[PDB]
């Protein structure tokens, strides 16, 4: 061979994740260069090598993985349900690309819901979209309907009153007992599919008129919240509480593992809407743990909550290339982004080697340390990979 | 033998109480010479008389007569007062007394839908309007089948009311969809049960093929309190098919490690949920319950505090120190959840929080009652003890 060779190189690397449905199927693609043409071969989470099932699972020859659609009686979860990964391999080394979290989803009949609210008079309220858990994970609600045949859409508060928060709910402002006079509805629309659909039960304002005075309460359910998010995405924070007359509320943040906290500041990008906190745009910097102290001349009360600002995964090594002695060291560093970050480790050919450290070292280089080394960030979620490759001389 | 003040009788920390009702709350302590009741507010000036409202009477009963509901006032009703003791030697004063007339009026509990997947148990809830939920608890469930569950044994081991008033009903099938469900609830101040305006009903879902178990966001993590001695259920919300599997296990204090709930007489699982009958000091903690079937799996992790009542007590009750000297003063105290343990020393607050309040040299102006006053979010107690010159 000689030199003129390079290691592999991911041209297109999979995607994190591919959510489909059994009407659509998918088809995942990997492609890598590097001299000479490296081959590109399909393995499991295991690290075997994946087989043609005819109908659900096969190998197109262009890089491509398909899974073709299928009806929910041929759903098998070792095809359906799977991590899966790219190798790329030459003469030279071989590397393995991050994770392809693979998931078939069956198309079911679904029906959202929208129970009645109980708020007292002066108070504001939030009308929950009840989305059935199991497909929560692909249903986000569009938009809010009344009987009235008025409509509601993310983006701004409508006369001071309504407004559709980040998280799929209704908020609405000092509550009266003209506004029990409508029922709400939610339109909610399938992220695979795209169908829409309104949810098959309104939900009324349950108003209360409190004689005498009432401490704020919040539910037990409500009391602590534990919120994820990505970058510059828009969010908020409910802190749901009742009370008469109505209650203030002030928001802190607590200083990393002390009891400590610190007042919110509100801008542009944090804007506070009576109890409930929006942020337009978010930041890792606006993870950790909150406080919402609600108040009235009576009583106070407190919802604490977790908040996580989960970021792509990306990593690259220093150097890219490089050609060492032997007998002399090899050094290589793993630079790596997002959030959060949970494990790191290494690979060489495919192979687990070192341990969870960023900084990869080899004492006394033989030939048989030649070849590509790899380096694997990773959370719950999703992971990322980065390639070096190593020379002798 | 001439002593200060201390607490003979002390107001408990919550009086709840209908303005049809009204309330009378009293207050005694000893002493030689004889000390002197003062009720006092939280920034230590006396109360006074409110005709028709707050009266105080000879007796050092502080009343509160039945009112009108226009006749309520905040500064009255709803207010925190302290019973304050003194003579030549002293003063102290009681542990906090929550003062709260409650105006009796309509209110009604709510019964929705619950979806649930055939096979799995479902769990319905008595929804109780925040402003009377802290005097209105389940009494009892009801079908339109003429079935009546009550707090105690199992129904034909399938339906069972839950210490929280929940109904749980374990392994749902099409037939638990034909009933309806009521809860009914008792007003502890007006003693009035009410039926439910809203009827439950389940609706089960037929399994479109095999599903692992889901747990609802709001569901992950859960925050019980519980009463000491008293019985409590911890919940494991999962809808799964085939019917998933549940095993419960305690976290040891702040480590990673867990070992399974020892179910026994006390500690009893019933499906997914976990009933225990009588809560014990040791009980608090946190918990991880682990869901499983053919498909997937699931966690749930909770953190149980077991409330108890609090107790304070100063070590020595009395103690007579030269000048130059210094005095000590031990607080020593039980119960659960302690917050704060803070001291006051003739009615003036005094050091910080600390179990034991150190002079280090005792003058003339150091003798008098000293106290040390033990809180959590929910209650409060003193203690008191006295320092002598030698
Ligand atoms: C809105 O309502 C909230 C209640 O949710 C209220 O915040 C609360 O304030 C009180 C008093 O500032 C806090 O309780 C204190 O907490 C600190 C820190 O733990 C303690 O050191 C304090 O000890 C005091 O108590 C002793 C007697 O037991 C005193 O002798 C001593 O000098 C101290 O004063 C005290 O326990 C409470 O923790 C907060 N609540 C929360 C959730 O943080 C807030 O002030 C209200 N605001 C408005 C505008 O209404
Ligand atoms: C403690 O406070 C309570 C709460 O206010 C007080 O009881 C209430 O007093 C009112 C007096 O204002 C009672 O009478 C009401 O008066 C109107 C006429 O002014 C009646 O029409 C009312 O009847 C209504 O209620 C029906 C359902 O219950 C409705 O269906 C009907 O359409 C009427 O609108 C009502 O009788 C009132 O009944 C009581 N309520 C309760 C729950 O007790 C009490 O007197 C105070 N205690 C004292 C002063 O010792
Ligand atoms: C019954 O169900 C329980 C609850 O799920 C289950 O326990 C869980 O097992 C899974 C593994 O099957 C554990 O998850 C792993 O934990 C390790 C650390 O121990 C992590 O490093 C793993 O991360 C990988 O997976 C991610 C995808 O989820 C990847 O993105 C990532 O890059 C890693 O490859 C993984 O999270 C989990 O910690 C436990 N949880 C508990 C509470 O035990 C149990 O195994 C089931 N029982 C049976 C018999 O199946
Ligand atoms: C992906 O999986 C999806 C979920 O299984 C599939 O969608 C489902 O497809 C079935 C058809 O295979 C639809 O079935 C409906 O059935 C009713 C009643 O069936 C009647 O018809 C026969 C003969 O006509 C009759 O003899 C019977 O007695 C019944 O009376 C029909 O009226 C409907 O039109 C429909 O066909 C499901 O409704 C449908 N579910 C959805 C869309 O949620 C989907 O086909 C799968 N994708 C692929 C590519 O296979």
């Amino acid at each position: 061979g000689g030199a003129d060779q390079k290691g592999p190189v991911f041209l297109k690397e999979p995607t994190n994740r591919i959510d489909f449905s059994n009407s659509t199927g998918a088809e995942i693609e990997c492609k890598a260069s590097g001299n000479p043409m490296p081959e590109i071969i399909w393995i499991r989470s295991d690290g075997t090598a994946v087989g043609d099932v005819p109908g659900l699972r096969q190998i197109s020859s262009d890089g491509k993985l398909v899974f073709p659609p299928f009806r929910a009686e041929d759903y098998r979860q070792e095809v359906h349900a799977q991590v899966y990964a790219c190798l790329a391999r030459n003469q030279f080394g071989s590397i393995i690309s991050r994770d392809v979290h693979v998931r078939a989803v069956v198309a079911q009949y679904y029906e959202a819901d929208v129970n009645k609210e109980h708020v007292i008079r002066g108070n504001s309220a939030v009308i929950k979209c009840l989305i059935p858990s199991f497909v929560a994970d692909f249903v986000e609600v569009v938009s809010w309907h009344t009987d009235e045949e008025e409509n509601y859409f993310p983006g701004a508060e409508y006369d001071g009153k309504y407004l559709v928060l980040p998280s799929g709910e209704l908020h609405i402002r000092e509550v009266g007992p003209e506004d029990g006079y409508k029922s709400y509805q939610c339109r909610t629309k399938h992220r695979l599919t795209g169908e829409t659909r309104l949810s098959a039960t309104k939900g009324r304002l349950v108003i209360t008129e409190p004689v005498g005075s009432v401490r704020p309460k919040v539910n037990p359910q409500d009391k602590h919240q534990f919120i994820d998010v990505e970058l510059a995405s828009s969010y908020s924070l409910l802190c749901m509480a009742q009370s008469y007359p109505t209650p203030s509320f002030r928001w802190y943040k607590f200083i990393e593992g002390t009891t400590r906290k610190q007042a919110v500041v509100l801008n542009d990008r944090v804007k506070q809407v009576s109890g409930t906190l929006i942020i337009k745009d978010a930041v890792v910097e606006d993870s950790g743990k909150y406080l919402c102290v609600v108040n009235n001349s009576v009583g106070g009360e407190s919802v604490e909550t977790v908040l996580t600002v989960t970021a792509p995964l990306s990593a690259k090594i220093d150097p890219p290339t490089q050609t060492v002695d032997f007998g002399r060291p090899a050094v290589f560093t793993c630079q790596y982004t997002g959030n959060p970050i949970k494990t790191v480790s290494w690979m060489k050919d495919g192979k687990a080697i070192g341990h969870s450290e960023p900084v990869l070292r080899i004492e006394s280089v033989k030939k048989e340390d030649k070849g590509m080394y790899q380096c694997f960030v990773r959370n719950d979620q999703e992971s990322a990979e980065a390639s070096a490759e190593l020379k002798l001389g």
